[PDB]
């Protein structure tokens, strides 16, 4: 017996796949095995996404694992909710209560502001690039409010075409227009690579700035070979490599080959690729439990019914009750399929490379070494 | 020859509808007609509002009139772009270039900030609502770094159900946490009578506060009806009533029957339902300069192919290419179907009602009396 699910991924997203595939070998067995029906799609495509998605609910499909963008969310939020199809999905997790939406990511608002206050900051930038960037930004202006911070946020990602010393030195004379050191970067790492670089040609007080990164993903590949100049840098860490799990798990990462297995073969991993693998345990599990019960049962999205409410609500359910330990730790989701019970590892990077200086909890706040 | 047309209209948007079959009459002719095919829906569905486009590409139809929500309107975008459909709207221009979209409607963001310099403000509060609210935050925040404003902009929409002395009086204590008296709201009019209710129950300064409303209907039914306690308020208003136009028009519209035309026979009319009166007339316009060059041309969203492209395009510039006076003044498109050559209004309520203190211009910042 084996069931049917949807992946939606993006063009180019090599590593996610190569996990998900990992994922489906090492949590299959006799009992039965997921069978997964691929689209690669431009997932910032709202079209694109609404295209996928109801191919895939006319194949019928018990769940659906994939991506979605600022752009998308919407989208796939209001399709699953209509149509009662679970969306399970490391993308960023919405501000709202969304039914049939599985989200396998942390929110990383609550570190970020007790990374602030532990670092005792009150005067600093904030700058943002997209949807993600807004979310966050807004809780930090909430607080900032709150706590008299001052905040100086400014929107990066909203520049026509190139962005150039004419922008980027724009910006650091608004910057410097209060000496501002301070700084959270909360967008895509050739934004963070590009406006880093701005500051080393500006060549004044490189090493005085403190940046943080606002991630999960900090000592992930492609962030720690940007050229800080010897700033303070912090951020953010979920996959903790301390962990049996995880340095189980990348001992065969490491060991794959590229050519079959596209993005693996590193010494580390993607949390995004990480939370892939751990959502296929998460979707395993909760219908191993469907199971338990002695469940089944059965399987156009514009003129056809949608899935019973009762059918679908089943599934969703089994998902939001499963409990496990995978690559991201503590995997655990309250009544709205947001991830509680989570830790996240923050960390500086030091001479000797980022270390973890301390982590976050959900139970509670920032705690040390 | 009529020309079939989509209307999407949010289910009680009453006046609007009105003002469209009033549109349709006045700007009809025996060279051709509109017809019209409508659809009432939740707006803030996305699938709601693919089916209802849907169904209406199905029709086949030259032009889509209608209306989106923070979340739905990126379906309307990528469809748009995807289909090659022309869609017209009142509702909030995006920041961004997006093919195939009529925007009727101006952008405050300017004016907004205009009138925060003529003020001589520098230090005061944002309290936003939605997507609309944030991207006029944006330009604010954006602009209070390179002016050194001290903004604390603060969510007043992210409260779960109901905001109260709890909730409101929180956020004055949050607001007296600096003295703060002018404000900025850009909320759902139910927000700003619920907050200024609140700045009255508290009892202190009420005639000290200085209200800015962001929105363009000032003099709108029902945003004049709140208890200021006697604040300074101001706002913004494109429906100009000493214009010939528009009095000839209200001389109409307030002796129509409501029975027949729901929302009408009032002395004023809303920007939305103004907008929609111009829109037709931009539609009707476009299609008759598309017959003076003797162009037609001829009439499943997910299987069957787009609109041409070249077929679409050439409806889409015609309605780019409409300059018109109508209710909302002077109609002119940019490249991307922005409105330009507008002017808005500045009001102040004065003892003695509403009063133009002045006006913006998009050639011109802002002008007094
Ligand atoms: C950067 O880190 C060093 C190391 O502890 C610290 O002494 C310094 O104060 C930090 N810079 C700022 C601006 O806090
Ligand atoms: C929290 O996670 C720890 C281990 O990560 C686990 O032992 C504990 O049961 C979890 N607590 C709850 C409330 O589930
Ligand atoms: C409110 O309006 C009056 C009328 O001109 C003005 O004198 C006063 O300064 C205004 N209040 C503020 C806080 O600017
Ligand atoms: C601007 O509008 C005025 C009247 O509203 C009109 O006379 C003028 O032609 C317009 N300017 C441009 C550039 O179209």
């Amino acid at each position: 017996n084996s069931i049917q699910i949807g992946g939606l991924f993006p063009r180019g997203a090599d590593q996610e796949y190569s996990a998900f595939r990992v994922g489906m070998v090492q949590f299959s067995t006799s009992e039965f095995r997921l069978t997964p029906h691929i689209d690669n799609l431009e997932v910032a495509n709202s079209f694109a996404v609404t295209n996928a998605f109801c191919s895939q609910f006319s194949r019928g499909v018990y769940a659906i694992f994939g991506f979605y963008d600022c752009k998308s969310v919407n989208t796939i939020t209001s399709f699953c909710g209509t149509l009662h199809v679970s969306f399970i999905t490391p993308s960023f997790p919405t501000d709202g209560t969304h039914p049939f939406v599985i989200q396998m990511r942390p929110d990383l608002k609550g570190a970020l502001l007790s990374l602030i206050e532990y670092y005792q900051w009150d005067k600093f930038a904030y700058l943002y690039d997209s949807c993600r960037g807004l979310s966050t930004l807004q809780a930090v202006l909430d607080s900032a409010a709150e706590k008299k911070w001052q905040v100086t946020a400014i929107n990066v990602g909203n520049i026509n075409n190139d962005k150039k010393d004419e922008t980027y030195r724009s910006l650091f004379q608004d910057l410097e227009l209060k000496k501002e050191r301070r700084v959270i970067l909360d967008c895509e790492r050739d934004k963070v690579n590009d406006i880093v670089d701005q500051v080393i040609t500006i060549g004044k007080h490189v090493k005085g700035y403190h940046y943080i990164i606002a991630n999960l993903g900090f000592t992930d590949g492609d962030l720690l070979k940007i050229q800080f100049g010897g700033a303070n840098v912090s951020g953010f860490q979920i996959v903790d490599y301390d962990d049996s799990l995880v340095s189980k798990f990348i001992e065969r990462w490491s060991t794959l080959e590229e050519k079959e297995y596209p993005g693996a073969h590193t010494a580390t991993i993607k949390y995004t690729s990480a939370l892939t693998y751990d959502a296929v345990q998460v979707m395993t599990e909760a219908f191993r439990n469907l199971r338990k019960q002695r469940i089944e049962i059965s399987r156009d999205c514009l003129a056809n019914p949608a899935v019973p409410w009762g059918q679908g609500v089943e599934i969703e359910r089994a998902l939001k009750q499963v409990q496990v330990e995978g690559l991201s730790g503590n995997i655990k989701f309250d009544q709205n399929g947001k991830r509680i019970n989570y830790t996240i590892n923050i960390m500086e990077l030091k001479t000797n490379g980022p270390r973890k200086i301390g982590y976050w909890s959900e139970v509670d706040k920032m705690v040390v070494t």
